[PDB]
């Protein structure tokens, strides 16, 4: 079984291709993350998947998308996650997290809270900030800040920070969200940049807070552990082909500044799209990305499934299938799938206290 | 859906009729639990059950089954279980404990370990006890030292300790393990007990155990609790009949002195026997208990099917439906059974960090 075979990447050897990708789960308290998530990625981690990347960790408060959301913007924050880090290494898997910065989505409230901005008369809003100072609309309709020199100078710090934080965590996988509407992401889209300076305009202007962001990083996260970034590299808007050239481009000059693997998303940067969710559509687009940009990718949004994800990695779309409502539903995911695949000591995919009982069961 | 309706015993009220049987996770270091518990449990309780039973805790050391069992044999043993209750609470569930004394299986390998007794000569073991001298044969052939009565006042009293403890840190049902052929067990059947004091011979000698360990715990055990046992009513010995008569007649002097519900399982208090294992096999055993005995039971042993669980609750053979291996299998079994019998907003059996996604 494909799915089940080890991968190795810089140092980080996994013991299959089934990640984890980042969920929020809206439970942290002024960035601190508590007993909710010890569990949460603990038993996660003992059903069996090879890589657990934590949730959207903000670099910075007003970088929260919600004011559950986790942070690591202090060293006391990153102290938090080390028994998070030990209990996912404890189960055999590998501990990731994605480091985030929300912009014009920020200062929202939780998706069963309204999911919407938070109003300005609510003690627990801020304000937020962008390239540009345009709203998303929608449910999100309070306009952001637009960034100043300083503030990019500012925010590129920030991540910095926050990957020495998650190197000295003890974290052996970092992956920057450049995806989904967020900050990265509504500086590369020419729907929410409309900068005039050296950061918006042209395709080097629009890509420059990311190469910057990631090269800063570069400096800090250690040679011998992925570094890896979540990317939308289209948007369904109606201008799917020239979105995805250019996405591609940008992709190679990840690689071309050390990037390890590219977790391949949609954009989200605005409402008014045509998303055809589906079984695994993600999968023939993941597939050109590693194909034309030479490099190791994963992908999500429906490949759920044991027979999906076999069937993307036997087609050479994917190097790792990340499986993440599934693992919300069932958090030993991997173990059913490793029974459905007809894995050799299949219950032997969680620890000996189950195992031993399911392998006659 | 019959397995979604909520239960009341005492002051204490489960949201579903969904149970997790106590099951020995063998992960204790000198009876203490650790990390290993904290999220096995945790997790399990967000799942969704109504009602988790913690697994098999020894009430003092040579009671354990093998050398990574739980213990709640001194105050610092039911400090650690704290954080355990606290965690099933917080995930809406009700936490119960068992507590146990192995008897002449204890002293014994952990499962995926051999599974078998520890050898006398090996430093691990340790000696055990029982009603008489008489080895469960097989895997487990150490023969036990036969009780003084002495040990037989040290044991109740452990059992007391053990009840108030669990009491203390917060547990809201409690189960004393009196099946599956440990200490309890054996001082009821006579394949294992031959004293000729008052504790072996007559139906009421081999009673006298566990009436007078009942007794002992329901002094310090709060009557707004429930207060439970685990009792196996036959044996698969080809004695059924007459085991199972003498069982249920020893469930109605357990309802006389205070028992609050029955687990009621299986003895296997030797190995010569034909247990027919099958599909909610104990669906039929389980019901005459309940109407002879006129006492609330849960059951276990094949009903982790949704439709299995929710066909035993409709024909009255049960009041909760013990799942236990399918717990270990998918901790959020509560949730896939919800789904499966078309639950109304059967997403949020789960957290909302959960639930809000998958409806
Ligand atoms: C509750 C929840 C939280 C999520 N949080 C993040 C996040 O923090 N960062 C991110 O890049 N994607 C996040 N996602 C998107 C997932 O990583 C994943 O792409 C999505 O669930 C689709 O994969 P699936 O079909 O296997 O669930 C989240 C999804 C869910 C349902
Ligand atoms: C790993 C494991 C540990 C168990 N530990 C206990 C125990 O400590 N006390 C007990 O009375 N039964 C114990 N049992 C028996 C279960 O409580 C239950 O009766 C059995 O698993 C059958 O139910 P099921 O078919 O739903 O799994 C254990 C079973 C397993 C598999
Ligand atoms: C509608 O947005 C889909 C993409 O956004 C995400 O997946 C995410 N973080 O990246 C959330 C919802 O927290
Ligand atoms: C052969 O299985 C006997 C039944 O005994 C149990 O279920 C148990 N504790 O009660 C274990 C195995 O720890």
């Amino acid at each position: 079984s494909a799915l089940f075979e080890p991968y190795t990447l810089k140092d980080v050897t996994l013991r299959n291709r089934i990640a984890i990708p980042p969920m929020c789960q809206y439970m942290a308290e002024d960035g601190l993350i508590n007993d909710w998530h010890q569990v949460h990625y603990a038993s996660m981690a003992r059903g069996g998947a090879g890589l657990l990347v934590v949730e959207a960790t903000a670099v910075a408060p007003e970088g929260r998308i919600t004011p559950g959301c986790a942070g690591i913007w202090s060293d006391a924050h990153a102290q938090a996650f080390v028994p998070v880090v030990q209990a996912i290494k404890a189960a055999g898997s590998v501990p990731g997290i994605q480091i985030a910065h929300a912009g014009r989505k920020a200062s929202a409230n939780r998706p069963w809270e309204g999911d919407d901005h938070i109003g300005a008369d609510d003690a627990r809003g801020w304000e937020t900030i962008a390239p540009s100072a345009i709203a998303f609309g929608a449910h999100l309709p309070n306009v952001p800040r637009a960034m100043t020199l300083d503030d990019i100078a500012r925010v590129k710090q920030d991540f910095v920070d926050a990957a020495r934080r998650a190197r000295d965590a003890g974290f052996e996988w970092i992956e920057l969200h450049f995806a989904h509407g967020y900050l990265g992401q509504s500086f590369f889209s020419e729907h929410s940049n409309k900068r005039t300076d050296a950061y918006g305009g042209s395709f080097d202007n629009r890509s420059r807070f990311l190469l910057e962001t990631l090269a800063a990083v570069r400096e800090v996260w250690p040679e011998n552990l992925p570094l890896t970034a979540r990317f939308g590299v289209l948007e369904y808007d109606g201008r799917d082909e020239q979105t995805l050239e250019e996405s591609i481009e940008l992709a190679r000059r990840f690689k071309a500044g050390g990037l390890d693997l590219l977790s391949v998303s949609v954009g989200f940067t605005i409402p008014e799209t045509n998303i055809p969710w589906g079984p695994a559509f993600m999968g023939p687009i993941a597939e050109r990305v590693r194909r034309e940009a030479k490099l190791p990718v994963t992908s999500a949004w429906g490949f759920g499934t044991p027979q999906l994800a076999e069937a993307a990695l036997q087609a050479n779309q994917l190097d790792l299938v990340s499986v993440g409502r599934a693992h919300l539903a069932d958090p030993h995911w991997a173990y059913f799938a490793a029974k459905e695949l007809g894995v050799e000591k299949a219950s032997w995919t969680l620890p000996a206290p189950y195992a031993h009982w399911l392998e006659r069961y």
